[PDB]
């Protein structure tokens, strides 16, 4: 018996400092720490989910390579409390569907929203942005796990959609 179904490979994108590897250590290991991170010590981490009646092997890097890893799906993260990292993900997006696969699976997501007070960037800019560009959107927050498993499995479930 197969060990699986489907093999997902996802990457984390977005400005340094925004928070992909503690999202990455969140899922994959439900572990948060404030004390800086240079590396994960590994190239990538598995985790395996079910999507309806279908096991998924999702194997996830927070670091561009190819620059990205044949990845079936990208998350394109900012931080809600730094306004440069929210307007930069234009770029980012704009060299994702320049450079990636041509189908590629896209999910916005706005981390740190556990930090009210600091907040510059609102939810409906969030949602705005991706709706312009037609993908979904998520906050998020690695420190104490809010829709850190729905942010991966929300993008686990798109390309489910388009790979059948
Ligand atoms: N308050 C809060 N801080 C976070 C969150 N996620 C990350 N951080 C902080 O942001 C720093 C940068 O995160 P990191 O994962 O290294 O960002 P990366 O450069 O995109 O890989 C971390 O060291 C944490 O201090 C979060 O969800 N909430
Ligand atoms: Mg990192
Ligand atoms: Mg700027
Ligand atoms: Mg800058």
């Amino acid at each position: 018996n197969p060990e699986y179904d489907y093999l997902f490979k996802l990457l984390l994108i977005g400005d340094s400092g925004v928070g992909k590897s503690c999202l990455l250590l969140r899922f994959a290991d439900d572990t948060y720490t404030d004390s800086y991170i240079s590396t994960i010590g590994v190239d990538f981490k598995i985790r395996t989910i079910s999507l309806e009646n279908k096991t998924v092997k999702l194997q996830i890097w927070d670091t561009a390579g190819s620059y990205y890893r044949g990845a079936h799906g990208i998350i394109i993260v900012y931080d809600v409390t730094d306004r440069d990292s929210f307007d930069n993900v234009k770029q980012w997006i704009q060299e994702i569907d320049r450079y990636a696969m041509e189908n590629v699976n896209k999910l916005l997501v706005g981390n740190k929203c556990d930090l009210v007070s600091k907040r510059v960037v609102t939810s409906d800019e969030g949602r705005e942005l991706a709706d312009s560009h037609g993908i979904k959107f998520i906050e998020t927050s690695a420190k104490n796990a809010y829709n850190v498993e729905q942010a991966f499995h929300t993008m686990a479930g798109e390309i489910k959609k388009r790979v059948q």
